[PDB]
DNA sequence: CTAGCGAAGCTAG
């Protein structure tokens, strides 16, 4: 059995005591976080360390961060893409827990489809690709999850039409989300739940939470060998709901053999 | 609207 988590956190200082109170209620075997938004040498490594979790992780001032917290060593840790050296941005970290090749990605967001960070989301998504084809020919069991800040269908956005080619919902994203589809991952949730809204993120303007209209960006996809036997997947609108929360809502899938 | 940086108003999401 294993149950692995993915939380776009928005600041790990802000929102540290809700990821110890996760790793506290019902933890997960594997956690990952993305948007850490501290630098190498702030992690609070005593403070998870002290309630006995493993913790690996990829910072930088002021933006982006990966980390990845578990119960037991994180193995191979690799940093960043190989096809994307001098990208100095920490988005990807993988490691092998207990026999699973977990890749923790913070995907560039984009900001607009006109805008340069666009481009750099399209070779950063072409990287991604041939590093998970890559590993995937040395790990049966891998998933590649986090932000991917792409809505992969219209059952993905509370309104398609307003969103229509827009960032996130864009064809051209769809298709890079499609090109790591195409590596042999599954969506697990989608897989789990073919039907319905799981927005995993709201808009912190316009109470869009409390509307419930938002975004299902944040994936969990999972190698045929862990679609197999691949359980649960539910999305922890309950951390949302906190005080002063991240906009982004924690996922996890539930796995056992 | 939130968070960082840093002292105000950009950048980023
Ligand atoms: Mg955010
Ligand atoms: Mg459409």
């Amino acid at each position: 059995a294993m149950k692995i988590t993915t939380w776009n956190v928005n600041s790990l200082n802000v929102r540290l005591p809700q990821v110890q109170n996760l790793l506290a209620d019902n933890p997960p075997d594997i956690l990952v976080l993305q948007e850490l938004k501290l630098d190498q040498d702030k992690f609070p490594a005593a403070a998870l360390q002290m309630m006995g979790w493993h913790c690996v992780w990829s910072g930088q001032k002021t933006y982006n961060g990966v980390a990845i917290v578990s119960r037991s060593v994180p193995q191979d840790v690799h940093f960043g893409l190989p096809a994307l050296p001098d990208d100095p941005q920490r988005r990807v970290i993988a490691a092998t827990v207990s026999g699973v090749r977990v890749i923790n990605v913070y995907c560039v967001n984009g900001e607009a489809l006109d805008s340069p960070k666009f481009k750099y989301k399209e070779q950063w998504f072409a990287a991604l690709t041939e590093f998970v084809r890559d590993e995937m020919t040395r790990h049966g069991k891998l998933v590649l999850l986090g932000n991917f800040n792409i809505a992969p269908a219209d059952a993905d956005c509370y309104d398609p039409e307003k969103w229509h080619e827009k960032i996130h919902c864009s064809s051209v994203e769809r298709q890079w989300f499609q090109n790591l589809l195409d590596l042999g991952l599954t969506d697990s949730l989608r897989q789990v739940h073919p039907e319905g809204a799981f927005y995993t993120w709201f808009d912190y303007r316009g109470a869009m939470f409390q509307r419930k209209l938002g975004l299902r960006i944040d994936h969990i996809l999972v190698s045929p060998a862990m679609a197999a036997a691949l359980k649960d997947v539910r999305v922890d609108l309950e951390t949302r709901a906190l005080e002063r929360p991240s906009d982004h809502a924690p996922v996890t899938a539930e796995f056992d053999w």
